[PDB]
């Protein structure tokens, strides 16, 4: 075989060779020495990569080595010659977003990835226009359940002027209030974010799951707080399929997975605002958002119910709970009519994706803690499917809380 | 420099120092991680003497006379013969420092306690198989099981290795049939077809126990077949399904890797058999519901009316949780020693505190460490881990044919 990573198949026998790799231009924090791959957090400079994502766009439409390829070139560089910066044309940013999701290591949901609206906000000048854009995108992307993938792209990171930021990590969170005892109502994940949310002067709610207000910030202002119009909001209360004590628990989530915190980074520019969203896959909620300890923490509360041992380990009483509050969260879902993917039907179709990726570009990079669903992993064909994790862009990167 | 190393679930933050100990580099590099793939005199002096002085340094003599004289043994051997050998208790400190140093083993807690029978003075495939049945008689320990390793000769410049031909002491047939199926476990069907091209008269069932392919340097593997008594097995029965029972399901209960080279001190031991006890998810989960092995999950749903037409239905779930409760009643039931994957991970977060007081370290592999069901359950999901190679070591060795 080649000088590139061998790829292996351990259910099926079959073998690739990942190719894809040689294209990366970033560093991870592995060396020979030691795998860091399981750690949750990782002039000149900006125009060689401002070529190769051009480069990039114009091998994506077949036009490499065009006159229209090195007049592109030549005006990237002028531009950023006499302004420091540069500006993409519309095209180039949609081409540059759906290759960031395309390439995000941790992302099971790829199959998806040609398939994204891509809402342009580039002239967003104020904290009030940024949540038209951002309930324009809610209205948009939730269509009643039938949910559609989007993204908004709001102004790019400029010399010595503020980001536009949302300081959210989400479009939809619930609150999280801590309370006199030191436990915590509602989600244990956003204490913080509440705290802010109540300093900038929202009136807090009591619930276990109060939708929060956004914190939205233009550049060099303090961030403004915008109350989401309850009816832009669907939720799906949970019930479970034949347990019928479930539905009185009074669980609920939201429908609209939209991430909100991250940098979306194109050809050396710097989008530090542009939420993005697709649909749940359901161990998301039934399995992390409910049963982490450091989370909602149900599961006790649950295998109470069913009448389990829950004095004892081997009874696999946090299993059998696990898989009902999962099995609860698809059948409500499907009830309410909200698009909705198992982690069977997700996991096959990445599978899927995985062959449709090595016949288009020499491989995939996949981050395979992250892929492995969370319940039930050696049950899906991504258990057995050895997964190389390199660095491409554009790319989505994880960045630092702004306040 | 120092990796800082985060729990998710509690907050909490450490720093691994003991990677710097590493001297033998892994798959990746800052361009890709590969952390999910499953694959003369001088050199071998500095590996002599570094293993000298990790033996000294645990006994607390380091630089005593005991110590400068045994380095100078070392040395005037392999000056004069290119190779060393290990007196027992040196063999004895290195076998348990190779489990400690196991990466993909979450029964590290365990890592003290492992009975060492020295076999290093057999010479012939007829002394293997006696050791070997002395081993499984005494780990066995009519269920209450005790973790043990039987080394046998190392490795020689002139001539052949030591082998066991199985992967682990206890395996079941697998029979290859004219429709292109597999009876009994498929994982085994080419060591199976080696038994019986050395004359081994097959049985034709699920749960055929594999008579050993044993070789002695430069022999023909040869024959032997494990008298019965001495292989204790559970027949497998659910808690609450009547019917489960009449799937006709066992398991055996020794789990013994046979297939790994023990390298200690830059020796190689190429058949030096281990066993401790199962993690109730190798059996329940991998090799009863694996589609490429016993893959009985579609079954077992049927039986329990499940609706098998559609994944939302979570039929594979409900199935795999009832067949691992299954396991871990009937090895509790037959008196045999097992661990659920709770009590192994709590352990294993155990682990980790006592090695990152100990040693400022512990080289995990995340993949492995975490089990194949229920993973976000239990505590190690949350928990980040660095993985490097320290030595002494095992690892895997190519099939000898
Ligand atoms: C279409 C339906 C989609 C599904 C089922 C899906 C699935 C998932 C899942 C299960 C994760 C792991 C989440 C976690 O445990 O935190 C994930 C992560 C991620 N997804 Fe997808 N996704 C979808 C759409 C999208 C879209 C539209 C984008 C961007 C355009 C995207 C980009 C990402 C990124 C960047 C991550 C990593 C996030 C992080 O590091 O916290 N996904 N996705
Ligand atoms: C005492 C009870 C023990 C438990 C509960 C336990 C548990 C486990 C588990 C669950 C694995 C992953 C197995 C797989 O999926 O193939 C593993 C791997 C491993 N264990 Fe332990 N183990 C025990 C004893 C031992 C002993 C006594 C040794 C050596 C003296 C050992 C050395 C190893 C090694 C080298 C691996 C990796 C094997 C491979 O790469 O295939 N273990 N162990
Ligand atoms: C510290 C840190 C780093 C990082 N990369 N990330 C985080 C968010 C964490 C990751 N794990 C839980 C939480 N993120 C939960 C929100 N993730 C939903 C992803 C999703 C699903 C479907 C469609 C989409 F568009 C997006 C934190
Ligand atoms: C190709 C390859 C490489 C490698 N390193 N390894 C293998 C054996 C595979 C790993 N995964 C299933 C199978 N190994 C069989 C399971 N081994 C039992 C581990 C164990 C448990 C409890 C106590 C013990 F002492 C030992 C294959
Ligand atoms: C320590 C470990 O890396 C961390 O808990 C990861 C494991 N895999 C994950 N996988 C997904 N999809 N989401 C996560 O938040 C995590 N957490
Ligand atoms: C490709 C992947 O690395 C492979 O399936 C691994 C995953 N994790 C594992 N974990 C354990 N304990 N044992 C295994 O055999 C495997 N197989
Ligand atoms: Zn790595």
């Amino acid at each position: 075989g080649p000088k590139f990573p061998r790829v292996k198949n351990w259910e099926l026998g079959s073998i690739t060779y990942d190719t894809l790799c040689a294209q990366s231009q970033q560093d991870g924090p592995c060396t020979p020495r030691r795998c860091l791959g399981s750690l949750v957090l990782p002039a000149e400079q900006l125009l060689s990569q401002a070529r190769d994502f051009i480069n990039q766009y114009y091998s994506s439409i077949k036009r490499s080595g065009s006159q229209a390829h090195e007049e592109r070139l030549q005006e990237v560089e002028a531009e950023v010659a006499s302004t420091g910066t540069y500006h993409l044309r519309e095209s180039e940013l949609v081409f540059g977003a759906k290759q960031a999701w395309r390439n995000a290591p941790r992302c099971v949901g790829r199959i998806q990835w040609g398939k994204l609206q891509v809402f342009d906000a580039r002239d967003c000048s104020s904290a009030q226009e940024m949540f038209t854009y951002i309930c324009n995108h809610i209205k948009y992307a939730t269509n009643r359940g039938n949910l559609r993938s989007a993204i908004t792209v709001f102004p790019q990171r400029a010399p010595g002027r503020g980001d536009f930021r949302i300081w959210n990590s989400q479009l939809v969170r619930y609150a999280g209030y801590r309370q006199q005892d030191g436990s915590v109502r509602g989600d244990p994940a956003n204490v913080e974010i509440t705290e802010l949310c109540i300093q900038h002067g929202w009136t807090p709610g009591n619930g276990r799951f109060d939708v929060l207000p956004l914190l939205l910030q233009a550049p060099d202002e303090a961030p403004e707080l915008f109350v989401l119009p309850p009816e832009l909001v669907l939720e799906v209360p949970l019930e479970h399929p034949t347990l019928e004590w479930f539905a009185a628990l009074g669980l609920r989530w939201y429908a609209l997975p939209a991430v909100s915190n991250m940098l979306l980074e194109i050809g050396g520019l710097e989008f530090s605002a542009a939420p993005f969203s697709g649909w749940y896959m359901s161990t998301e909620i039934g399995t992390r958002n409910l049963c982490d300890p450091h989370r909602y923490n149900i599961l006790e509360d649950v295998a109470v119910c069913m009448d389990l041992d829950t004095r004892t380990t081997s009874s696999l009483w946090k299993d059998k709970a696990a898989v009902e509050i999962n099995l609860a969260v698809l059948h409500s879902f499907q009830l309410a009519k909200v698009t909705i993917v198992d982690h069977h039907a997700a996991t096959v179709s990445f599978m899927k994706h995985l062959d449709n990726e090595q016949k288009a570009r020499g491989g995939c990079p996949a981050d395979w803690a992250w892929i492995v669903p969370p319940i039930s992993g050696s049950l899906t064909p991504v258990f057995h499917q050895e997964m190389v994790n390199y660095i491409l862009s554009p790319a989505f990167r994880y960045q630092p809380d702004p306040w």
